[PDB]
Protein backbone atom coordinates (compact mmCIF):
# COMPACT_ATOMS: atom_id res chain seq x y z
CA UNK A 1 0.00 0.00 0.00
CA UNK A 2 0.97 3.47 -0.80
CA UNK A 3 1.37 6.36 2.17
CA UNK A 4 2.37 9.73 0.62
CA UNK A 5 3.69 11.93 3.53
CA UNK A 6 4.46 16.04 2.84
CA UNK A 7 3.20 18.97 4.33
CA UNK A 8 -0.55 20.77 3.84
CA UNK A 9 0.28 22.39 0.78
CA UNK A 10 0.59 21.64 -2.97
CA UNK A 11 4.06 22.31 -3.24
CA UNK A 12 6.86 19.48 -3.96
CA UNK A 13 4.47 16.61 -3.27
CA UNK A 14 1.57 17.73 -6.01
CA UNK A 15 2.82 16.07 -9.51
CA UNK A 16 2.94 12.76 -7.29
CA UNK A 17 -0.56 13.31 -5.89
CA UNK A 18 -1.60 13.90 -9.65
CA UNK A 19 -0.35 11.29 -10.73
CA UNK A 20 -2.15 8.75 -8.40
CA UNK A 21 -5.26 10.44 -7.80
CA UNK A 22 -5.76 10.27 -12.66
CA UNK A 23 -4.90 6.59 -12.71
CA UNK A 24 -7.18 5.83 -9.72
CA UNK A 25 -4.27 3.98 -7.41
CA UNK A 26 -5.53 4.06 -3.43
CA UNK A 27 -3.19 5.94 -1.81
CA UNK A 28 -3.32 7.24 2.22
CA UNK A 29 -2.43 10.89 1.23
CA UNK A 30 -0.76 12.04 4.75
CA UNK A 31 -0.93 16.18 5.05
CA UNK A 32 1.12 16.61 8.40
CA UNK A 33 0.70 19.46 10.91
CA UNK A 34 3.67 22.22 11.41
CA UNK A 35 3.51 21.05 14.96
CA UNK A 36 4.50 17.25 14.35
CA UNK A 37 7.20 17.63 11.73
CA UNK A 38 10.53 18.38 14.14
CA UNK A 39 9.51 15.05 15.88
CA UNK A 40 9.61 12.95 12.55
CA UNK A 41 12.22 15.18 11.15
CA UNK A 42 14.70 12.22 12.14
CA UNK A 43 12.63 9.20 10.73
CA UNK A 44 13.44 10.54 6.67
CA UNK A 45 16.78 9.67 4.87
CA UNK A 46 17.74 13.04 4.30
CA UNK A 47 15.40 14.88 7.03
CA UNK A 48 12.61 15.88 4.56
CA UNK A 49 9.45 15.51 2.80
CA UNK A 50 7.96 14.33 0.58
CA UNK A 51 8.33 10.55 1.49
CA UNK A 52 6.56 7.76 -0.34
CA UNK A 53 6.28 4.33 1.59
CA UNK A 54 5.74 1.55 -0.93
CA UNK A 55 4.79 -1.21 1.65
CA UNK A 56 7.85 -1.34 4.70
CA UNK A 57 10.01 0.89 1.53
CA UNK A 58 10.93 4.85 2.25
CA UNK A 59 11.38 6.38 -0.90
CA UNK A 60 12.39 9.85 -0.03
CA UNK A 61 13.10 12.77 -3.15
CA UNK A 62 10.27 13.54 -5.06
CA UNK A 63 12.66 12.84 -8.38
CA UNK A 64 13.09 9.63 -7.27
CA UNK A 65 9.53 8.72 -6.45
CA UNK A 66 7.99 9.94 -9.71
CA UNK A 67 10.64 7.72 -11.45
CA UNK A 68 9.47 4.90 -9.56
CA UNK A 69 5.76 5.01 -10.11
CA UNK A 70 6.67 5.59 -13.68
CA UNK A 71 7.79 2.30 -13.80
CA UNK A 72 5.79 0.66 -11.64
CA UNK A 73 2.76 1.84 -13.61
CA UNK A 74 3.59 2.22 -16.84
CA UNK A 75 4.00 5.45 -17.44
CA UNK A 76 8.00 6.06 -18.62
CA UNK A 77 7.67 5.91 -22.21
CA UNK A 78 7.80 2.89 -24.79
CA UNK A 79 12.00 2.79 -25.37
CA UNK A 80 15.02 4.34 -24.12
CA UNK A 81 14.73 6.82 -26.16
CA UNK A 82 11.50 8.34 -25.04
CA UNK A 83 12.35 7.58 -21.25
CA UNK A 84 15.17 9.76 -21.67
CA UNK A 85 12.80 12.59 -23.68
CA UNK A 86 10.64 12.57 -20.54
CA UNK A 87 13.16 12.89 -18.04
CA UNK A 88 14.80 15.59 -19.67
CA UNK A 89 11.44 17.62 -20.18
CA UNK A 90 10.93 16.68 -16.37
CA UNK A 91 14.29 18.22 -15.29
CA UNK A 92 13.43 21.61 -17.46
CA UNK A 93 9.95 21.87 -15.54
CA UNK A 94 12.04 21.34 -11.92
CA UNK A 95 14.62 24.03 -13.59
CA UNK A 96 11.87 26.49 -13.96
CA UNK A 97 9.72 25.53 -10.66
CA UNK A 98 13.61 26.13 -8.87
CA UNK A 99 13.46 29.88 -10.22
CA UNK A 100 9.55 30.22 -8.95
CA UNK A 101 9.83 29.05 -5.14
CA UNK A 102 13.13 31.62 -5.21
CA UNK A 103 10.92 34.49 -6.02
CA UNK A 104 8.14 33.24 -4.08
CA UNK A 105 9.86 32.88 -0.63
CA UNK A 106 12.86 35.34 -1.26
CA UNK A 107 11.57 37.96 -3.42
CA UNK A 108 7.97 38.54 -4.19
CA UNK A 109 7.14 42.06 -3.85
CA UNK A 110 10.30 43.37 -5.28
CA UNK A 111 10.80 40.21 -8.15
CA UNK A 112 7.40 39.19 -8.51
CA UNK A 113 7.31 41.17 -12.00
CA UNK A 114 10.47 41.36 -13.39
CA UNK A 115 9.93 37.30 -13.11
CA UNK A 116 6.73 37.32 -15.05
CA UNK A 117 7.74 39.74 -17.81
CA UNK A 118 11.79 38.91 -18.25
CA UNK A 119 12.14 35.24 -16.86
CA UNK A 120 8.66 33.23 -17.69
CA UNK A 121 8.30 34.01 -21.16
CA UNK A 122 12.32 32.91 -22.60
CA UNK A 123 11.29 29.73 -20.08
CA UNK A 124 7.93 28.92 -21.88
CA UNK A 125 9.44 29.17 -25.36
CA UNK A 126 11.72 25.74 -24.46
CA UNK A 127 8.93 24.39 -23.32
CA UNK A 128 6.59 25.45 -26.45
CA UNK A 129 9.34 24.18 -28.71
CA UNK A 130 9.90 20.88 -27.35
CA UNK A 131 6.31 20.36 -27.06
CA UNK A 132 6.03 20.57 -30.87
CA UNK A 133 8.65 17.95 -31.85
CA UNK A 134 5.38 15.31 -30.46
CA UNK A 135 1.84 15.33 -32.53
CA UNK A 136 2.56 18.85 -33.02
CA UNK A 137 2.11 20.04 -29.69
CA UNK A 138 -1.67 18.61 -29.64
CA UNK A 139 -1.24 15.64 -27.36
CA UNK A 140 0.82 14.42 -24.47
CA UNK A 141 4.54 15.08 -24.40
CA UNK A 142 5.45 12.24 -26.02
CA UNK A 143 2.20 12.52 -28.19
CA UNK A 144 -0.30 9.69 -28.14
CA UNK A 145 0.50 8.41 -24.68
CA UNK A 146 0.60 9.78 -21.11
CA UNK A 147 3.58 9.82 -18.95
CA UNK A 148 4.58 11.26 -15.70
CA UNK A 149 5.93 13.91 -17.11
CA UNK A 150 2.68 15.01 -17.90
CA UNK A 151 1.70 15.96 -14.87
CA UNK A 152 4.81 17.41 -13.47
CA UNK A 153 4.26 20.33 -16.97
CA UNK A 154 0.38 20.38 -15.62
CA UNK A 155 1.49 21.58 -11.77
CA UNK A 156 3.86 23.72 -13.26
CA UNK A 157 2.08 25.22 -15.80
CA UNK A 158 -0.93 25.41 -13.39
CA UNK A 159 0.92 27.62 -10.50
CA UNK A 160 2.45 29.88 -13.20
CA UNK A 161 -1.51 30.76 -14.36
CA UNK A 162 -2.44 31.69 -10.70
CA UNK A 163 0.94 33.78 -10.69
CA UNK A 164 0.14 35.45 -14.00
CA UNK A 165 -3.24 34.34 -15.76
CA UNK A 166 -1.77 35.31 -19.15
CA UNK A 167 1.38 33.76 -19.00
CA UNK A 168 -0.07 31.22 -21.42
CA UNK A 169 -1.53 33.72 -23.77
CA UNK A 170 1.30 33.56 -25.91
CA UNK A 171 1.98 30.01 -25.89
CA UNK A 172 -0.95 28.44 -27.73
CA UNK A 173 0.45 24.69 -27.63
CA UNK A 174 1.11 25.13 -23.71
CA UNK A 175 -2.01 26.84 -23.15
CA UNK A 176 -4.00 24.32 -25.08
CA UNK A 177 -2.16 21.66 -23.12
CA UNK A 178 -2.81 22.53 -19.83
CA UNK A 179 -6.53 23.04 -20.68
CA UNK A 180 -6.36 19.06 -22.07
CA UNK A 181 -4.63 17.83 -18.43
CA UNK A 182 -7.36 19.79 -15.98
CA UNK A 183 -10.13 18.44 -18.02
CA UNK A 184 -9.13 14.72 -17.89
CA UNK A 185 -11.48 12.60 -15.92
CA UNK A 186 -9.49 11.36 -13.35
CA UNK A 187 -8.77 14.73 -12.73
CA UNK A 188 -11.72 17.34 -12.96
CA UNK A 189 -12.88 16.93 -10.05
CA UNK A 190 -10.11 16.81 -7.64
CA UNK A 191 -8.77 19.99 -9.07
CA UNK A 192 -12.01 21.59 -8.60
CA UNK A 193 -11.98 20.60 -4.75
CA UNK A 194 -8.88 21.52 -4.39
CA UNK A 195 -9.99 24.97 -5.85
CA UNK A 196 -12.10 25.44 -3.24
CA UNK A 197 -10.60 24.03 -0.20
CA UNK A 198 -8.11 26.81 -1.20
CA UNK A 199 -5.07 24.83 -0.87
CA UNK A 200 -2.08 26.84 -1.21
CA UNK A 201 0.52 26.51 -3.74
CA UNK A 202 3.46 27.11 -1.33
CA UNK A 203 4.71 27.34 2.76
CA UNK A 204 4.38 31.03 3.43
CA UNK A 205 1.35 31.61 1.35
CA UNK A 206 2.00 33.70 -1.23
CA UNK A 207 1.84 32.14 -4.78
CA UNK B 1 29.37 8.23 -31.09
CA UNK B 2 29.33 9.94 -27.63
CA UNK B 3 30.24 13.55 -27.52
CA UNK B 4 30.10 15.41 -24.35
CA UNK B 5 29.97 19.27 -24.48
CA UNK B 6 30.60 21.37 -21.48
CA UNK B 7 32.13 24.63 -20.45
CA UNK B 8 35.86 23.85 -18.97
CA UNK B 9 34.94 23.14 -15.41
CA UNK B 10 34.32 20.13 -13.57
CA UNK B 11 31.24 21.33 -12.55
CA UNK B 12 28.04 19.54 -13.30
CA UNK B 13 29.67 17.20 -16.37
CA UNK B 14 32.10 16.13 -14.17
CA UNK B 15 29.85 12.88 -12.60
CA UNK B 16 29.25 11.94 -16.19
CA UNK B 17 33.23 12.07 -17.34
CA UNK B 18 34.22 9.65 -14.68
CA UNK B 19 31.70 7.35 -15.45
CA UNK B 20 33.16 7.29 -18.92
CA UNK B 21 36.72 6.68 -18.06
CA UNK B 22 36.24 4.56 -15.16
CA UNK B 23 34.19 2.02 -18.05
CA UNK B 24 36.51 2.67 -20.81
CA UNK B 25 33.65 4.10 -22.97
CA UNK B 26 35.24 5.94 -26.02
CA UNK B 27 33.67 9.62 -25.74
CA UNK B 28 34.72 12.92 -27.35
CA UNK B 29 35.55 15.61 -24.16
CA UNK B 30 34.19 18.80 -25.80
CA UNK B 31 35.41 21.57 -23.37
CA UNK B 32 33.85 24.85 -25.02
CA UNK B 33 35.50 28.35 -23.61
CA UNK B 34 33.08 30.72 -22.46
CA UNK B 35 33.92 33.27 -25.40
CA UNK B 36 32.50 30.64 -27.59
CA UNK B 37 29.03 30.23 -25.57
CA UNK B 38 27.16 32.56 -27.37
CA UNK B 39 27.53 31.05 -30.87
CA UNK B 40 25.70 27.96 -29.77
CA UNK B 41 23.74 29.29 -26.93
CA UNK B 42 20.34 28.12 -28.80
CA UNK B 43 21.30 25.25 -30.25
CA UNK B 44 20.56 23.83 -27.07
CA UNK B 45 17.05 22.18 -25.85
CA UNK B 46 17.06 24.86 -22.50
CA UNK B 47 19.94 26.99 -23.65
CA UNK B 48 22.51 25.37 -21.34
CA UNK B 49 25.13 22.98 -20.81
CA UNK B 50 26.22 19.50 -20.15
CA UNK B 51 24.93 18.43 -23.74
CA UNK B 52 25.79 14.51 -24.84
CA UNK B 53 25.06 13.66 -28.33
CA UNK B 54 24.39 10.23 -28.56
CA UNK B 55 24.42 9.52 -32.41
CA UNK B 56 22.73 12.06 -33.45
CA UNK B 57 20.36 12.29 -30.49
CA UNK B 58 20.42 15.50 -28.28
CA UNK B 59 20.72 14.62 -24.44
CA UNK B 60 20.64 17.97 -22.44
CA UNK B 61 20.37 17.81 -18.63
CA UNK B 62 22.82 16.15 -16.69
CA UNK B 63 20.29 14.23 -14.43
CA UNK B 64 19.22 12.50 -17.70
CA UNK B 65 22.23 11.90 -19.11
CA UNK B 66 23.36 9.98 -16.46
CA UNK B 67 20.14 8.33 -15.73
CA UNK B 68 20.48 7.48 -19.50
CA UNK B 69 24.17 6.20 -19.23
CA UNK B 70 22.82 3.63 -16.50
CA UNK B 71 20.68 2.00 -18.91
CA UNK B 72 22.58 1.89 -21.64
CA UNK B 73 25.81 0.36 -20.06
CA UNK B 74 24.26 -1.34 -17.13
CA UNK B 75 24.91 0.72 -14.33
CA UNK B 76 21.56 1.52 -12.81
CA UNK B 77 20.86 -1.68 -10.36
CA UNK B 78 19.90 -5.46 -10.60
CA UNK B 79 16.64 -4.93 -9.92
CA UNK B 80 13.40 -2.23 -8.99
CA UNK B 81 14.34 -1.47 -5.80
CA UNK B 82 18.27 -0.75 -6.28
CA UNK B 83 17.09 1.72 -9.13
CA UNK B 84 15.08 3.68 -6.68
CA UNK B 85 17.82 3.56 -3.55
CA UNK B 86 20.29 4.69 -6.62
CA UNK B 87 18.29 7.64 -7.55
CA UNK B 88 17.58 8.35 -4.25
CA UNK B 89 20.71 8.84 -3.09
CA UNK B 90 22.45 10.30 -6.11
CA UNK B 91 19.08 13.34 -5.36
CA UNK B 92 21.07 13.40 -1.72
CA UNK B 93 24.15 14.21 -3.22
CA UNK B 94 22.64 16.72 -6.19
CA UNK B 95 21.28 18.69 -2.64
CA UNK B 96 24.18 19.26 -1.21
CA UNK B 97 25.67 20.26 -4.39
CA UNK B 98 23.18 23.07 -4.60
CA UNK B 99 24.19 24.30 -1.38
CA UNK B 100 27.99 24.28 -2.03
CA UNK B 101 27.55 26.04 -5.58
CA UNK B 102 25.13 28.66 -3.44
CA UNK B 103 27.73 29.21 -1.31
CA UNK B 104 31.09 29.50 -3.76
CA UNK B 105 29.08 31.90 -6.45
CA UNK B 106 27.33 33.70 -3.92
CA UNK B 107 28.89 33.77 -0.30
CA UNK B 108 32.30 32.25 0.16
CA UNK B 109 34.02 35.30 1.63
CA UNK B 110 31.38 35.23 4.41
CA UNK B 111 29.70 31.84 4.78
CA UNK B 112 32.55 29.16 3.18
CA UNK B 113 33.56 28.65 7.18
CA UNK B 114 30.11 28.81 8.55
CA UNK B 115 29.15 26.08 6.02
CA UNK B 116 32.29 23.83 6.73
CA UNK B 117 31.20 23.90 10.19
CA UNK B 118 27.23 24.15 10.35
CA UNK B 119 25.68 22.76 6.95
CA UNK B 120 28.14 19.78 5.58
CA UNK B 121 28.96 17.73 8.72
CA UNK B 122 25.03 17.00 9.42
CA UNK B 123 25.08 16.73 5.44
CA UNK B 124 27.42 14.31 5.58
CA UNK B 125 26.23 12.37 8.28
CA UNK B 126 23.15 11.77 6.31
CA UNK B 127 25.10 9.89 3.74
CA UNK B 128 27.15 7.88 6.29
CA UNK B 129 23.92 6.43 7.41
CA UNK B 130 22.74 5.73 4.19
CA UNK B 131 25.73 4.41 2.79
CA UNK B 132 26.03 1.85 6.01
CA UNK B 133 22.30 0.01 4.98
CA UNK B 134 24.16 -2.00 2.08
CA UNK B 135 26.86 -4.46 2.85
CA UNK B 136 27.57 -2.14 6.30
CA UNK B 137 29.18 0.91 3.87
CA UNK B 138 31.89 -1.58 3.05
CA UNK B 139 31.61 -1.22 -0.82
CA UNK B 140 29.72 0.76 -3.41
CA UNK B 141 26.02 2.11 -2.75
CA UNK B 142 24.32 -0.84 -3.70
CA UNK B 143 27.48 -3.20 -2.30
CA UNK B 144 29.52 -5.17 -4.06
CA UNK B 145 27.87 -4.05 -7.58
CA UNK B 146 29.11 -0.24 -8.41
CA UNK B 147 26.54 1.60 -10.56
CA UNK B 148 26.46 5.31 -11.97
CA UNK B 149 25.94 6.76 -8.61
CA UNK B 150 29.34 6.22 -7.24
CA UNK B 151 30.53 8.29 -9.28
CA UNK B 152 28.32 11.08 -8.20
CA UNK B 153 29.01 11.01 -4.98
CA UNK B 154 32.66 10.51 -5.47
CA UNK B 155 32.79 13.40 -7.19
CA UNK B 156 30.95 15.68 -4.45
CA UNK B 157 32.83 14.06 -1.62
CA UNK B 158 36.01 14.91 -3.81
CA UNK B 159 35.11 18.20 -4.17
CA UNK B 160 33.83 19.13 -0.91
CA UNK B 161 37.67 17.70 -0.08
CA UNK B 162 39.10 20.38 -1.99
CA UNK B 163 36.90 22.83 0.13
CA UNK B 164 37.69 21.31 3.55
CA UNK B 165 40.36 18.87 3.72
CA UNK B 166 39.14 17.97 7.19
CA UNK B 167 35.60 16.64 6.07
CA UNK B 168 35.68 13.04 5.70
CA UNK B 169 37.76 12.69 8.85
CA UNK B 170 34.48 12.03 11.12
CA UNK B 171 32.99 10.14 8.60
CA UNK B 172 34.93 6.67 8.50
CA UNK B 173 32.38 4.98 5.73
CA UNK B 174 32.80 8.04 3.52
CA UNK B 175 36.55 8.49 4.31
CA UNK B 176 37.07 4.95 3.04
CA UNK B 177 34.37 5.13 0.24
CA UNK B 178 36.72 7.95 -1.25
CA UNK B 179 39.84 6.28 -1.19
CA UNK B 180 38.39 3.17 -2.59
CA UNK B 181 36.95 5.42 -5.96
CA UNK B 182 39.99 7.17 -6.28
CA UNK B 183 42.14 3.86 -6.64
CA UNK B 184 39.71 2.28 -9.02
CA UNK B 185 42.51 1.38 -11.88
CA UNK B 186 40.23 2.78 -14.71
CA UNK B 187 40.11 6.71 -12.67
CA UNK B 188 43.80 6.93 -11.50
CA UNK B 189 45.55 7.73 -14.48
CA UNK B 190 42.13 10.14 -15.24
CA UNK B 191 42.51 12.22 -11.87
CA UNK B 192 46.43 11.91 -11.38
CA UNK B 193 46.36 13.99 -14.24
CA UNK B 194 43.15 15.83 -13.41
CA UNK B 195 45.04 17.09 -10.46
CA UNK B 196 48.41 17.80 -12.70
CA UNK B 197 45.97 20.46 -14.70
CA UNK B 198 45.10 21.66 -12.09
CA UNK B 199 41.36 21.86 -13.71
CA UNK B 200 39.00 24.30 -12.03
CA UNK B 201 35.87 22.70 -9.85
CA UNK B 202 33.85 25.57 -10.23
CA UNK B 203 33.12 28.68 -13.24
CA UNK B 204 34.40 31.42 -10.93
CA UNK B 205 37.58 29.83 -10.30
CA UNK B 206 36.58 29.71 -5.89
CA UNK B 207 37.16 25.62 -4.27
N1 LIG C 1 15.18 17.52 -3.10
C1 LIG C 1 14.06 17.24 -2.24
C2 LIG C 1 13.69 18.54 -1.55
C3 LIG C 1 12.81 18.28 -0.34
C4 LIG C 1 12.55 19.57 0.41
O1 LIG C 1 13.10 20.58 0.06
N2 LIG C 1 11.74 19.52 1.43
C5 LIG C 1 11.43 20.65 2.29
C6 LIG C 1 10.09 21.25 1.87
S1 LIG C 1 10.03 22.05 0.22
C7 LIG C 1 11.38 20.11 3.70
O2 LIG C 1 11.11 18.93 3.84
N3 LIG C 1 11.63 20.94 4.72
C8 LIG C 1 11.61 20.61 6.14
C9 LIG C 1 12.98 20.54 6.81
O3 LIG C 1 13.92 20.19 6.12
O4 LIG C 1 13.20 20.79 8.02
C10 LIG C 1 12.92 16.69 -3.07
O5 LIG C 1 12.83 17.02 -4.29
O6 LIG C 1 12.13 15.89 -2.51
N1 LIG D 1 19.66 21.51 -14.37
C1 LIG D 1 20.65 21.65 -15.42
C2 LIG D 1 21.44 22.94 -15.16
C3 LIG D 1 22.44 23.33 -16.24
C4 LIG D 1 23.13 24.67 -15.97
O1 LIG D 1 22.78 25.33 -15.02
N2 LIG D 1 24.08 25.11 -16.82
C5 LIG D 1 24.68 26.46 -16.86
C6 LIG D 1 26.04 26.52 -16.15
S1 LIG D 1 26.36 25.32 -14.79
C7 LIG D 1 24.88 26.87 -18.32
O2 LIG D 1 25.01 25.99 -19.14
N3 LIG D 1 24.85 28.08 -18.87
C8 LIG D 1 24.25 29.25 -18.33
C9 LIG D 1 23.41 29.85 -19.42
O3 LIG D 1 23.84 30.06 -20.56
O4 LIG D 1 22.26 30.13 -19.14
C10 LIG D 1 21.48 20.39 -15.44
O5 LIG D 1 21.52 19.73 -14.40
O6 LIG D 1 22.07 20.03 -16.48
Amino acid sequence: SYKLTYFPIRGLAEPIRLVLVDQGIKFTDDRINASDWPSMKSHFHFGQLPCLYDGDHQIVQSGAILRHLARKHNLNGGNELETTHIDMFCEGVRDLHTKYTKMIYQAYDTEKDSYIKDILPVELAKFEKLLATRDDGKNFILGEKISYVDFVLFEELDIHQILDPHCLDKFPLLKAYHQRMEDRPGLKEYCKQRNRAKIPVNGNGKQ
